[PDB]
């Protein structure tokens, strides 16, 4: 993103912790109000923010030229911030589930001092203020309820994603016959893809007053296929990227590798597979990333990025109901970096 | 509640099972018909049939249709998706429950209303409404729970004025002005001096409730663990305020521990500054101002609703 889109971007954040936290609504309360400030400080401002600002991308190409003024491009920001407050309450909850030590370089929250099982309440908190931001800065406007059931059927929409992903584990042990590529596709479409891809989008169509569900519905389908590929790269990475340090071989995760490599498995590696997928000795993930580089996983991916890349290509090319092709490809350019 | 209110309401649940579980995902959605099914409807539904009974209480008697009180079942059925939302999360803080089945309970009462609701007038302030008590029901866990810290009670924290906010935040809003404002904007009451009266007296007697559940978990005959749990419980705060030094030293050593021992030493701590005592003052004078204010309810209001409400929690 430019620096001027950046800067706009990360001007607004302090107005939505005071928004949140100082707007003289809940006085009588103010160590609770002083704490939240803290919780959003850790948990929403410190990533990338690709999210928030795709949404202000997204926006900025589907409004008329003459609509984008710095008024409108800033209620963008604002449903940006939005959707980077609904990844915090995620990932907050996530790293709870995983028992994970670190998120984007920093300690997880539950794991700060007093919080543990509390960072349930805070997850339930961090998603509930985004509605609040929406009230204050939205009621007036025709996007406001389109944009609230957005919100709340996307948040649907990942819970059955995050528990179709549980439902792969059995007490801290991966079940290998859950590693099926029909269930890792419907994993990520529910759990990141609708979140990562498809609100950004839907948000700006909105905010582009893009009411018709058709429209809605075409940039979905492109929008599945860009999740599913950057899932797919992000899992690849996890393994054979170069040093962030891959630790989903240890974790048991429905990863793209698994999920191939089972595919590909003769019953002598998938015995491999079976005794040291998900386990947390060093020596076990070893195991396993020797097994992906037997099993060819590097050309497996090497062959589908391109192909991945042509199909998704053509399909662009081929979206219609006035939706503009260029976002889609800028979109692509950012996933597959080319 | 009449047989035919219970049975009316209780009709609705497998219906609302089925529009948020009845798809390309059927073994996560067969699971999440398991974690309503298991969750939200079991127990007395306090909370869902005070919405309907608020309804038929403030709608005028023509506009009272089966129909019209179906959809107040449907939003008592939304409260207690939040109230099973709230206990699940519970249930996982005290620990096939998984821990993102709080979020996604609380989530899905969204869907119900969108379904039910999204075509007529009172949506918006409805959908406003749960969106602020879920917010405030939030801020009230996290000011119950400054009120801990490495696991110990911070008896400094144990301030009457505490205590009541925590009581308004954590409980009061969704347990007792939800559904009453619900009630109200299903028969087209929007007037904000009229929920801002009805929340007065609601909010007094959402105190009571809890005033009354937290002298039960010590005097009530069985099984309590507010003590060992080192809850900011009203018994704790009153006897911080008639203690004495040596009194509080007790408090300060034994309130909050897991020894069974150490909740006696503080039941017996609370028989000797009289607590009981202050609380039957506390009820008779509460159920005194309750009764006035309700009286006194203008703007239009009935008072029987009020009444029914306050008698069910003062018996
Ligand atoms: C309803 C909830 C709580 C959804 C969580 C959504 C999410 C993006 C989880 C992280 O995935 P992960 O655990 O597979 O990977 P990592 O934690 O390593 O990013
Ligand atoms: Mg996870
Ligand atoms: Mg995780
Ligand atoms: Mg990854
Ligand atoms: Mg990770
Ligand atoms: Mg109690």
């Amino acid at each position: 993103f430019s620096k001027e889109e950046s800067r706009e971007f990360m001007a607004i954040f302090p107005d939505i912790v005071r928004d949140l936290t100082d707007a003289g609504r809940h006085t009588d309360i103010p160590e609770v109000t002083k704490r939240f400030a803290k919780v959003l400080q850790y948990n929403v401002p410190t990533g990338k923010k690709t999210r928030g600002l795709s949404t202000v991308i997204a926006y900025k190409m589907l409004e008329k030229p003459e609509n984008l003024t710095p008024e409108n491009v800033r209620l963008a920001g604002i449903l940006g911030w939005c959707v980077e407050l609904l990844q915090a309450s995620l990932l907050i909850m996530d790293d709870l589930m995983d028992r994970s030590e670190t998120r984007r370089g920093q300690p997880c929250w539950y794991r700060q001092e007093n919080v543990g099982f509390l960072a349930i309440n805070d997850c339930l908190h961090v998603e509930s203020s985004l509605y609040s931001v929406l009230r204050k800065y939205f009621s007036h406007l025709p996007c406001y309820v389109p944009i609230i059931e957005l919100f709340h059927d996307v948040n649907f929409k990942t819970n059955m994603g995050q528990s179709l992903d549980a439902l792969c584990m059995k007490d801290g042990r991966p079940i290998l016959s859950q590693f099926t590529m029909k269930r890792y596709s419907s994993i990520v479409k529910y759990k990141t893809s609708y979140y990562t891809f498809q609100l950004p989008v839907s948000l700006g169509m909105y905010l582009a007053d893009m009411y018709d569900p058709e429209q809605h519905r075409q940039a979905k389908t492109i929008l599945m296929e860009i999740g599913e590929f950057d899932q797919i790269q992000d899992d690849f990475l996890d393994a054979f990227g170069d040093s962030k340090v891959g630790t989903d071989i240890k974790e048991g995760k429905c990863s793209w590798l698994a999920v191939v490599a089972l595919q590909r498995s003769n019953p002598a590696q998938r015995q491999i597979m079976e005794e040291h997928y998900g386990r947390p000795e060093p020596e076990s993930t070893q195991i396993i990333k020797n097994l992906y580089i037997e099993l060819g996983l590097p050309a497996t991916f090497a062959v589908y990025e391109e192909e991945s890349f042509n199909i998704i290509r053509t399909h662009i090319h081929q979206i219609s109901k006035g939706l503009p092709h260029d976002l889609f490809f800028k979109i692509m350019k950012k996933i597959y970096k080319r």
